[PDB]
């Protein structure tokens, strides 16, 4: 046992936030004070250091623009306590009511905080395994942290946002994030649609790797998607670093597209 670990006694499980093939997610109290947010295991689900693997690469991890860890639990009943992020999923927040007035401004900065977080991972030399949408969680101000490092790893599967040298060979790395970062790129300007509209995995594995690409989103400047191209190169060491990603997201509206007007949708 080591010091990130609490009673479990410290833990109000409230309201319930979601399920899935491992869990729940729910609100909560911790030590009477505290909101936080609880990724569950439902009794037996899954392995004991499966799901407590992603807490020893969230220990060691610490970025404002990621999803902090809190504590944890195998004192079973067991628990992942993190930082409760107010509007949920990034995914579910395009979809949703407010989505639809969000314009490029907004965006182009919900995907630099996401670059940014994504650059620290980078010089600290791990990477995320599943990069998208719905592992971005978005609180007050429309503040987005990176979240769910459930595969995560040292540099020692939806296959959609998976760079195919990934999905193919399994070969994982901060470059491949990178190619997701690109796919991640196309659910913020088109406001959370699926990826390779129409297509069926199988169909999307075969004409990536003759090199189909998505095409510039409605509304989207060629900038913007000249930049989606460089995440979608053939060679991994090619797609570009976050770190230039988030320089470029931040500097975006002066430096590159600085005669910018909003059109019905971006
Ligand atoms: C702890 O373990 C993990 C937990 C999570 N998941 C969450 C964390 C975290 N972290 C924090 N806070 C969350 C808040 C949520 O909903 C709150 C508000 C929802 N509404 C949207 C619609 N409007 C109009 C009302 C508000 C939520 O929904 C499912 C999931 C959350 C992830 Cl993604 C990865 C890991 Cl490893």
């Amino acid at each position: 046992k080591d010091a990130w670990e609490i009673p479990r006694e410290s833990l109000r499980l409230e309201v319930k936030l979601g399920q899935g093939c491992f869990g729940e997610v729910w609100m909560g109290t911790w030590n009477g004070t505290t909101r936080v947010a609880i990724k569950t295991l439902k009794p037996g689900t899954m392995s004991p250091e499966a799901f407590l693997q992603e807490a020893q690469v969230l220990k060691k991890l610490r970025h404002e623009k990621l999803v902090q860890l809190y504590a944890v639990v195998s004192e079973e009943p067991i628990y992942i306590v993190m930082e409760y992020m107010s509007k949920g999923s990034l995914l579910d927040f395009l979809k949703g009511e407010t989505g639809k007035y969000l314009r490029l401004p907004q965006l182009v900065d919900m995907a630099a905080q996401i670059a940014s977080g994504m650059a620290y991972v980078e010089r600290m030399n791990y990477v995320h395994r599943d990069l998208r949408a719905a592992n971005i969680l978005v609180g007050e101000n429309l503040v987005c942290k990176v979240a769910d490092f459930g595969l995560a790893r040292l540099i020692e599967f939806p296959i959609k946002w998976t760079a195919p040298e990934a999905a193919l060979y399994g070969r994982f790395t901060i470059k491949s994030d990178v190619w997701s970062f690109g796919i991640l790129l196309t659910e913020l300007t088109t406001k959370g649609r699926v990826p390779y509209p129409g297509m069926v995995n199988r169909e999307v594995l075969d004409q990536v790797e003759r090199g189909y690409r998505m095409p510039c989103p409605p509304e989207c400047p060629e900038s913007l998607h000249d930049l989606m191209c460089q995440c979608w190169r053939k060679e991994p060491e090619e797609r570009p670093t976050f770190e230039y990603l988030q320089a470029f997201l931040e500097d975006y509206f002066t430096s590159t597209e600085p005669q910018y007007q909003p059109g019905e949708n971006l």
